[PDB]
């Protein structure tokens, strides 16, 4: 049998994608969402009937227009994560405004916000993540949130600085990202091409699972991002990983068995004070790749929803 | 005449090293130093005795390993701003160590360490200014320092959240990068050459200036870092600008009178709400080349400490 089959032997296989036919072809256990995939889920000819939805609901939660512009926005999200929750047996990741960021509180409402509208509609808590960028104040809100019953997914994962805080914070699972930092290396080293086992992401990635497993964390570590299917096979055993339809046809496609590759046999060992915010800090900016990806991907993730919000503005 | 003689009627004219023959040479009002300078400076043979002060110093302070090597670079680059105060008549800049950057009341510590080191050689602090790096945990400190009556020079400005949070913070002056913005431009786009008019390091001091002053605020605008005498010369009108020697030598040998280029006439506008954490970190990152440049400068003036500190460490 293939490749796909193969990795769920290992590890549990999320979909990386707003779009339902993926589901129903690859059944995986969860599905991951962000503000660029929702933004392309919207132009599916038969998800015209889900933005529709949610401009009406929008319109009878009030009468403001600003207001009305972000309800539809959040709604349509909702909706979006709505329809797959029909199809797949585990959780959907939503993520809040990419604009949040960096203000703790307006993401803690956020969350709170699009938790309540799933809710509204008849899901319970343990069906949802709340993805949020890890930025330090991203890691706060998260903190939070896991205290008042909300579980979240903490993303745009770069450096151990970011991972050591989210483990020291118990978020329920991070989301530490693999092809961004392969892009990352390819434009700013003279190293072009990469082994799997020597892909920084991979490396990332692996450094993280095992320093949690040593630890003894129990946040779920979800590989996300991925460029190739050698990055996503090195990874396997992994406790997650996100995949998008197109690596995931790409395994199912190829022949063959493979080996685990993530495992963690050791003593668990003593955990370290709490991680502070200088420190954190000071250790997040040692990491140029880290610098410059978390605060990209956070403005195109925003970018995403400004033209989420422009769509949506034009049919108000 | 020459250049830069024409310069000085515009501009305050600082000297942007740790090397005193080249205070008796251009006779500058100010001097700024670094800590990549002091690194230079501490090769300079003559400087040796200086060495030796700090070193010996440090041993009479304490008994203990660490804290004699953290001593003796304080001291040293105390000793070398002295040097430098009895050949201006202006201020001496002296930056605080990197490595606080993003720990605001380890900065604090640092920077009022620093000005009894030289309130114990007889300097008084309207003499000194304290370099912090543009962190808003540095312009945090700064706010603080002001207040107990210490004058600060606020560097690695990249961002206009970076000048806006200083001058809310009435700091004493800040030190708007060109040089290194430039640098990034060549690195990160298609254009590799500038008009002095279109340099982007020019363009931002510029609207810095401008900005500053159209608001009224009392922090004096010093560029610093500069690749060219031409982006010099475009900033002409700045209330400072701090020079490296070679580029101090150019002018000086270039014949002609320059025009006045950086002004405001205008009237006062009513200032905005003070930007809060949030809003800053934001617009901070909306700017990829201030977001790469900040965190690298300071990772870049850590080395240089570290480098400092196993030179001592060795005479120890
Ligand atoms: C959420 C992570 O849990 C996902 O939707 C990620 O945003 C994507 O996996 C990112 O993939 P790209 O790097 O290809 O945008
Ligand atoms: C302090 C600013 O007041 C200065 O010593 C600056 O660090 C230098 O001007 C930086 O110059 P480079 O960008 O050329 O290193």
């Amino acid at each position: 049998t293939d490749k796909l089959t193969s990795l769920r032997q290992y590890t549990t296989v999320v979909a990386d994608t707003g779009d339902i036919a993926a589901m129903k072809l690859y059944q995986p256990q969860d599905a991951t969402t962000n503000p660029s995939l929702i933004l392309n889920a919207a132009q599916i000819p038969e998800y015209r009937k889900l933005i529709d939805d949610a401009v009406a609901w929008a319109k009878q939660q009030s009468n403001d227009r600003a207001q009305q512009i972000v309800d539809a926005t959040d709604k349509l999200a909702v909706n979006i994560g709505l329809e797959i929750l029909k199809l797949v047996p585990g959780r959907i990741s939503t993520q809040v405004d990419a604009r949040l960021s960096y203000d703790t509180e307006a993401s803690i409402a956020k969350a709170k916000r699009l938790i309540k509208l799933y809710n509204d509609a008849g899901i319970s808590n343990d069906r949802i993540l709340i993805k949020l960028a890890s930025t330090w104040q991203g890691i706060r809100a998260a903190e939070q949130l896991e205290k008042e019953g909300i579980n979240c997914n903490l993303t745009l994962l770069f450096s151990f600085a970011q991972a050591r805080a989210c483990a020291e914070a118990g978020v329920f699972l991070i989301s530490p990202f693999v092809g961004r930092i392969l892009d990352w290396y390819k434009a700013n080293t003279d190293k072009k091409e990469y082994a799997p086992a020597e892909d920084p992401g991979v490396v990332s990635v692996s450094e993280i699972y095992q320093y949690y497993k040593e630890h003894g964390y129990e946040t779920v570590v979800m590989g996300a991002s991925f460029r190739n299917i050698g990055e996503i096979l090195e990874l396997a055993g992994c406790d997650r990983l996100t995949i998008a339809p197109t690596l995931l046809k790409e395994l199912a496609e190829s022949e063959g068995a493979i080996e685990r590759k993530l495992s963690y046999t050791g003593e668990v060992k003593a955990r370290p004070a709490r991680i502070t915010e200088s420190e954190f800090l000071w250790q997040h900016n040692q990491d140029p790749m880290a610098v410059d990806k978390l605060a990209e991907g956070i403005r195109k993730f925003a970018i995403d929803q400004e033209k989420l919000e422009k769509m949506i503005g034009d049919l108000l």
